[PDB]
């Protein structure tokens, strides 16, 4: 990690536990994510990020792709 930004994504999709481990690991697999902090019952996901690899958007795109809606 070059630049790492901790982003907090609020969740709006996660109703299920292995929601938890799909998610996590959407933003995780995504080169330049170093880790994610998925908050289950909170409906965030903290996650730290290299921003000088992996962007905001990907983040993003990735995980609504997944079938959540995050702002």
């Amino acid at each position: 990690s070059n630049a790492m930004e901790q982003l907090t994504l609020q969740v709006e999709g996660m109703s299920c536990g292995h929601c938890v481990n799909a998610i996590e690991s959407s933003v995780k697999e995504l080169n330049g994510v170093e880790q994610v902090k998925v908050q289950l019952a909170e409906g965030t996901v903290e996650v730290t990020i290299d921003s000088s690899v992996v962007t905001l958007k990907d983040i993003v795109a990735v995980i609504e792709d997944q079938g959540y809606d995050v702002q």
